[PDB]
């Protein structure tokens, strides 16, 4: 079935000193977070780059880690229920805390964490290219060669292509009516290892380390051994939930060239263009699209996801 | 069905600023091209070089990138009818004008825009590596194995063979015939991706910048904010069209190598040899074999092709 | 009389190993060409820049020899009878070939051997500054002061401007006829030292190694010392003339600023301006205008033209 | 069906013009050679190695390309019938000899060129990465799954084992029935990509430059443009048939690691140890084994070999 997703995002140096520190602490904090039996994943990203569009963002280009001074993170963790994710947290707040916290020498901005629902889902499970035999074989014995999906290989060797959307209140359905079509359309583009469209909920203040007063003096204050009182956030994740509507767009791709003219597709194709119109004519903000490296993941997700 | 093909034609500048402006200015073209619902994709070479024959060109070779201080482009545009083409650029003209404009400082020669029907087609879909495993599985699906295509690349993960080639008048028969019979027998060649026999029909006067009087001053004096006059065309398209007859033979291959002996099969293996001699007989110019690197395209075009 | 032109033309790599086998080969092959004795002269021509028209063609200059990775060349040959170029080619074929081979590891383009006839002729005998003196006392001599010429020098000591034009089918009248009128008013300009317009009357297959299936076997496999069989040239030279109708406007002037501000003169003098443009409304092509330098030449065919 | 096979061996000089003579004069002489019906393809090696035996050839290495003076090159031609390659090579000798002497200032030793029988071959067409996909799907589509060959990339792609053997006289038979049941358990190996078993018939003293004493002093005398006289070979093909036996296993690797250890089967496992010593036990010399690199080839003699 469709996992919720909680979206952990954040801006740091981009120093190997943060890179070091992501080879230690992540392991951890995804270990910690397995502890929760609502846990079905999880696929961490980094921002390579950002879509220029042509040069609507000439100053940006797709392969931008050369140049930054900072690096954005976004790391996707897929649960059963959103409740999951916020019982996780609580549980395991010791734990939690206190290996967020060696992060905060090299954090600029963030943590920030939206919660949302998939409402719409067309993503394959991964498979390395040494897989693809075994799988081809075993479709066929079971005559569903229709389940034979794209080769989408794990651990950095595909990319990501982070749409953000916000609609005009009132416009939600037309947009997403529009994008499902859309999607549906261009999965037809070379490349293409999936789509998904993810629609916010709410935001996790204990996941944002966003407390009332007491928390934040706990925050500031600590010396990186002391947890802030959990139960000192002072809104629920639905409360926080964004107006105008906010949507995230994610679809994956062999290479940032299939990326590149796939997404130019709904441009470049007049078919798909009118289609594409309508999700266009829905906006408040965006397209504005991220390019992402899917490094560390826990592709069982996809097999949640797929079953 | 088989679609009309417009090759605009330049020779630019070999420097970084000129490949900048292709980024920023190439996007915009084709997007608003896209604007007509004629538009049926595109594909865009540069050329990376000259295939040599031994050394009957002992000047070139398949790769002179990094020697050349020029680089040409040749850019297809695909069009359900070729009337549709020369009704996109009259409909656009005042972006298509100031667009093609920015080009100004780095130009040497063109632009030039020969008109093409294709009488001959054998040209695959693309697809990444990534897909083979979906296309297996759905053709076997669907009890139609023999139209599992080759693996062909998009995005300057393949070559083109761009072969020019002019008839003496009254051989057109004899060099048709024989061309499709060579291109019947070549496919058996390893890395072989496709090929189609483009014979033109005419020139687009407003495409080559090529207008009366009056336009041509428009052209010369202008700041890049204003257009020539579109309706200054002295000529329609067949009024150009060249006798001697010109043909373009392209073949795609998997790598220049592959392209190389590949091209070379019809002269190295007697029977194709013989066969091939039948298209030698009936030339004024050519065979004049330039190398191509299609990295920008619609692969969309295929699709049309092969509906 | 006025000659016939054949020009050969050839693109080679701009390199000093190109030069020094123009000083080796060039003397053999114009000296082989006059054993026949049609033949009243030539004119060799190295192309070392492109008339920019503004930023028309903003990537090119009228010297671009510094940059340049090739080299064009375009060698005029004049005969009493174009019917004498193809004998001559024939009578002497193997000096010639074995003569034209030794280019081949230079060769990037060609050769390709139009043939012209002079529809149009205002060119004055070559002299140097020496000679001035002598023809000016000559002149008054025999009573005929009008005769004494511009100093038009030769062995590279002026430039010319080679503007290639073609024309849409059933003007060509219009052009010729504008044409001249130009012509004759430029002749105005300082530094003027002549022109002529070429109207191509078609190809040469045995200049441009333009064979059957039999004679390209030969070329490519030539070791250097045999002859394609010069009896496989398929077609004659007025089957290969060119519909749109091919014109070359050549101008030569005192220097590349005397050029460039002189051919302007048909774009900055009112008058003049508005005779040009009936040229103009009759192009499918052009003008394009390439900067020449006659470095080796026989001065005797304007010795015959003046005659 | 089987053709026969002549190898013109060579040592030349390791630099670069070496090279260079390579890409102007190979492609001529190939193109020549086609020029005859009984040609039915060819396979150029360039020696990189020697396999070294653990330390038996101490001094040796697979890769010795970096260090070496020299570079033996092995050519493979394919005929119909032996007697098609003398009949080629005396019908097409003023071309031939003219092209091979252009390689004289470069040559150490050769040429040597001996012709040989297949007496045994499991060798594949040769398919590019790009084309399996096609030739699953055509094998499946006429019911044919066992002819889908193993994936043998074609120009430099893949490497040779390159095993020279001699025979005591009288174990012939001996040799060739373990010789054959050795390779046949040796396509088990990972990597195997065919192998053939070449037994000498002749040496071609014409392919050899060996002529009587007229054509000896008119080739040691040869300015370059001047034929020996090719009815001056002074013995038939099998008049200089070697006794000792003489015989080339020719067994073809996707890499060079699978080849030394594929090998090195018939000396690990147990099972085709026993067999493979009944082929050591008749020999007069080797096995020695050259690592070659098939770099230039016409695939289409596999074609003639699988039908
Ligand atoms: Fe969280
Ligand atoms: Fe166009
Ligand atoms: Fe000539
Ligand atoms: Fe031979
Ligand atoms: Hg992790
Ligand atoms: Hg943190
Ligand atoms: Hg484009
Ligand atoms: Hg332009
Ligand atoms: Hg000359
Ligand atoms: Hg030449
Ligand atoms: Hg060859
Ligand atoms: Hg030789």
């Amino acid at each position: 079935p469709k996992p919720y997703v909680a979206i952990n995002m954040a801006e740091l140096k981009n120093e190997p000193k943060t890179f070091e520190m992501f080879a230690s602490v992540g392991p951890k904090v995804c270990m910690v977070t397995a502890r929760h039996p609502g846990f079905v994943g999880f696929q961490n990203h980094i921002q390579i780059g950002i879509l220029p569009f042509g040069n609507r963002y000439g100053g940006a280009k797709m392969d931008m880690t050369k140049e930054s001074s900072t690096v954005r993170v976004l790391q996707y963790t897929f649960w059963k229920d959103w409740k999951d994710h916020e019982e996780m947290h609580r549980q395991n707040w010791s734990y939690l805390f206190r290996l967020c916290y060696s992060c905060a020498s090299q954090m600029i901005w963030g943590p920030w964490e939206p919660i949302y629902e998939i409402i719409y889902a067309n993503m394959p499970i991964n498979t390395e290219m040494t897989d693809f035999t075994a799988v081809v074989g075993k479709k066929f014995a079971e005559g569903k060669p229709l389940d034979i999906p794209v080769i989408s290989q794990p651990y950095g060797k595909r990319v990501v292509a982070f749409a953000e959307h916000s609609v005009i209140p009132g416009k939600e359905k037309q947009f997403e009516d529009a994008i499902v079509r859309t999607l549906e359309m261009l999965k037809k583009a070379p490349g293409f290892l999936g789509a998904m469209v993810l629609k916010e909920i709410g935001v996790s203040g204990i996941g944002s380390m966003q407390f009332g007063a007491k928390g934040f003096h706990q925050v500031l204050e600590n010396p990186g051994s002391l947890e802030p009182d959990p139960n000192n956030v002072m809104y629920s994740v639905p409360e926080a939930k964004n107006t105008p509507q906010q949507y995230i767009v994610h679809v994956e791709w062999a290479n940032t060239d299939a990326l590149m003219f796939g997404m130019g597709r709904v441009l470049l194709y007049p078919e798909l263009r009118q289609v594409h119109d309508e999700v266009l004519d829905t906006l408040v903000y965006g397209p504005y699209i991220r390019i992402l490296n899917p490094m560390m993941e826990g592709t069982f997700w996809r097999e949640y996801l797929n079953e």
